[PDB]
């Protein structure tokens, strides 16, 4: 599913994340945009790790959810990385929540840092009634 901004920005409100470990809402928007531009089937595979970046958030199969095929893996999440690329982001929310109880909370994607880190975010909420 593509989300449309405000539908996302709703959705993420209910599901509990504005100021989740500190996290702003307009911050999980940046997040999920330039992961996967709200969409919720993106993957990405990284030849170099024979890792997976699965959903919305593109939560990594190393650490996060089981796929069966990476090296090493953990399921942090306990999930199916199925899971997340469900139309209902309800699981994704849940793991992504589980990811920034870490240390390094939203610091832990490097797209962040690099997009969203020190930056104007709020136009990512703006008008959605958030």
């Amino acid at each position: 599913k593509a989300f449309e901004r405000c539908e996302l920005a709703r959705t993420l409100k209910r599901l509990g994340m504005d100021g989740y470990r500190g996290i702003s809402l307009a911050n999980w928007m940046c997040l999920a945009k330039w992961e996967s531009g709200y969409n919720t089937r993106a993957t990405n595979y990284n030849a170099g790790d024979r890792s997976t970046d699965y959903g919305i958030f593109q939560i990594n199969s190393r650490y996060w959810c089981n796929d069966g095929k990476t090296p090493g893996a953990v399921n942090a999440c306990h999930l199916s990385c199925s899971a997340l690329l469900q139309d209902n982001i309800a699981d994704a929310v849940a793991c992504a929540k589980r990811v920034v109880r870490d240390p390094q909370g939203i610091r832990a994607w490097v797209a962040w840092r690099n997009r969203c880190q020190n930056r104007d975010v709020r136009q990512y909420v703006q008008g959605c009634g958030v």
